[PDB]
């Protein structure tokens, strides 16, 4: 019997191999906002991964960096190969984008990167939460206000905008419900299989179009004046969204981790009625009687402990304890990273009349040495769109000469003039266009821009 | 943006990266004839992968060459890995072969390698089967005596070794049911999604007890078979593999998505008749303790045209019809390979104590130089060489010791000194050793008639 050589990837062949799966021409940039009824391409900006140390894996601190957003948009495409897609209005056009998404050659390629890529994006989570016994499980089971969620979309100076833009972020997930949850119900096992096949049967709905829970978040959306189609408002999804749906692809597809969904599965469905009547409260709140919030509602009209919990421990031991514990745990923490990251953006998107108004005094600061920040001179043509992505460090955009519009969010924008700018903070979800026959404009790389005030 | 370079794994790098991924300990060869309750462990034979080509794709004639056979069971372990298993037991014990097989390792070495093993198993049907309209497709569809299976198990000079061979060829698909078609189901589409789930459902009663895969767990207990995977791995055939495969292919491959709703109409259509041939060929056999529930049960064919292929086509237009058809075929040409691999196998199995006494004439014939190339062995007690198949007719010839030469599921032989047994060329055989010391030649006479 010939040797094993164990599975290695890391250094250049690791970036040449991710550079590799993203050079797919369905993964280059979009030349406008939004995907036009085109399930099969996803923006990755394949022309900055050469740049980026995936053998570096960073903490909680530094997951809302580029790097873990880039890594976030690699993971949701890899993962989504194994769903079905197809545009609202038919094949007919895109079935050349069809095969170039679902090849021999496109999910090899990305599940060879797969190991390395769950690494960079769920690495920080040994960081983040022994032996256990039946009784200890129980009691931590047993020990289970305005959400975040609540303040940045009523405390808000556009709470439509806020609530649109908190919409988008539930796209993957919503549109393909129960999607990860069925990659568990493949196999053969015991009576816990039908168990959770039965919560996959009322999450598509008895078989039947019209209650299928995919079909409620289209009303939904629909209601407020979105689009449906897949991955319409890619551009605009935020790096703890495609982190919360990555990682139930992460749990589903890796059946190591089949406990760990396990103690997600009582998680969610034990906090989804306080979600739910949040969600429902909330947009009628905000849109009124116009806003269709049966999905929502649905879930409070809808077993796991008992059913699923208690005869696994029976048959699979002790041992598997701390892994539905740690499943719970990680969940939690994604969601706090969600809050964060979500109320962030909104500021951002709100402060943009400020932030521009700010460039004056923090471009006097640079003038004045009050910090030395690196400079980089850009001129491009009208059409030249930056897809949306975010810097480790704050930003000065100085516009010398033509007209740029930047992008902050769905429905927030910036028309930037000569001798306009506007500072742009770390970590938040951005884009560009040039609207003029050519733009020059300056990027200062100031690190913290309250230096320069 | 940098330039693409296209996926590429061929030759020597094919070759190395098959033996990684099968060099894992867990699929060494067993040192018994069964998997004891470990869903973990599947026996791919990796000291004889370093010496097969896997960049000349063989055609139907050679489908049934060991080298296809090395590739379905690979293949079977490759698409397993995105089903959840857990042993009859409990996991208690088996924590690191389960760690073994759901690992990003064992995953990821076995994704690289299956584009080309795809190709090794699938390509021949390139050869075995232009533009279409929906009415040129009505009427293909609408176009559509005892079976081969009735007739090599009835046939038999055992009939009740050769049914019980017939059951758990269906161990991964029936004990897994609607696992592959619920690969389609996944994602986000339009009604066609839910009409697919309708079936799923059907599949998986919501209930264990009426789960159909509980159902085939009553149908082998009651003949004294058991329904832990995959307890007969060694005695699961090239063709049920393929067949099964083949499923799983169309089923990851969403390229193939209306290559499945072919065969999605074919075996719902022709499940009926397959049932009741089942069920009438168990009840003669076994007569009353054999639990039919699985195939009466059973007795979707018609809500797979009008709800599932029709709204496909008036949405996605003509272009998806010739694929709808080719999945129908492709699948039609493995059911004949599976009808001709199974009635060749059984035959196999019955005629083993006259290819035991069809070894003297055999042998005497190379003693004239009427034909062989030899190879000599000296193999100690307890060693099971794992069930395969040569690509070509052998004469076992034993010189010393004893031998239990084993050809099937309840198809064994004693060979002593002086005995020995002709080996028919692609038919599933293995063999141990129950003597101190056994040694044996065996001879490569290509056509074993032209020794005769
Ligand atoms: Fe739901
Ligand atoms: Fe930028
Ligand atoms: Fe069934
Ligand atoms: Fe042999």
């Amino acid at each position: 019997v010939p040797p094993h050589v164990p599975f290695e990837l890391s250094g250049a062949e690791l970036r040449d191999a991710i550079v590799q799966y993203a050079t797919n021409p369905i993964y280059h940039d979009n030349l406008d906002w939004l995907n036009h009824d085109n399930p099969y391409r996803r923006q990755l900006r394949p022309q900055v991964l050469p740049h980026l140390d995936y053998d570096k894996v960073p903490g909680r601190e530094n997951i809302l960096n580029y790097a873990s957003l880039a890594v976030q948009r690699l993971l949701t495409s890899v993962y989504e190969a194994d769903l079905v897609f197809f545009p609202k209005s038919g094949l007919k056009g895109k079935e050349e984008d069809f095969r170039a998404f679902y090849s021999p050659a496109n999910r090899a390629l990305g599940e060879r990167i797969r190991p390395a890529l769950e690494r960079y994006a769920f690495g920080f989570l040994d960081d983040e939460v022994g032996t256990w016994t039946a009784q200890s499980l129980d009691a931590y089971l047993d020990s289970l206000e305005q959400s975040p969620v609540e303040k940045a979309i009523l405390g808000s100076a556009d709470r439509e905008r806020a609530a649109r833009m908190w919409l988008v972020q539930f796209a993957p997930d919503f549109l393909s419900e129960a999607s990860p949850m069925m990659r568990n119900v493949l196999g053969y096992y015991g009576p816990a299989q039908s168990e959770w096949f039965k919560v996959v049967i009322d999450e598509y709905g008895y078989g039947v179009h019209d209650t299928k829970h995919s079909t409620l978040f289209e009303r939904t959306l629909e209601s407020v004046g979105l689009e449906s189609d897949l991955h319409r408002y890619w551009q605009y999804y935020l790096n703890s969204s495609l982190l919360l749906n990555n990682y139930f692809h992460y749990l589903g597809k890796n059946h190591e981790l089949f406990f760990r969904y396990v103690g997600a599965l009582y998680y969610t469905e034990s906090s989804l009625v306080d979600f739910c009547r949040r969600a429902d409260h909330l947009l009628r709140e905000v849109f009124g009687d116009t806003v269709d919030t049966t999905y929502f509602t649905e879930h409070i009209h809808i077993m796991a402990r008992e059913k699923i919990i208690k005869p696994l421990v029976e048959a699979h031991g002790d041992g598997i304890i701390p892994e539905i514990v740690r499943g719970i745990e990680e969940y939690r923490v994604l969601l706090e990273i969600g809050d964060f990251d979500f109320s962030e953006q909104i500021a951002w998107m709100d402060a943009q009349p400020e932030l521009k108004k700010l460039h004056d005094p923090v471009f006097e600061g640079l003038k004045q040495g009050k910090v030395d920040a690196p400079v980089a001179h850009l001129v491009e043509p009208r059409g030249e769109l930056s897809n949306t992505h975010c810097h480790d460090g704050d930003e000065l955009c100085h516009i010398v000469s033509g007209t740029m519009r930047f992008e902050s969010g769905l429905g927030s924008s910036l028309t930037l003039q000569a001798g306009e700018g506007v500072v742009i903070k770390r970590n938040r979800l951005h884009g560009a266009n040039i609207e003029s026959d050519e733009c020059v404009y300056e990027i200062h790389s100031v690190g913290d821009y309250r230096k320069c005030l």
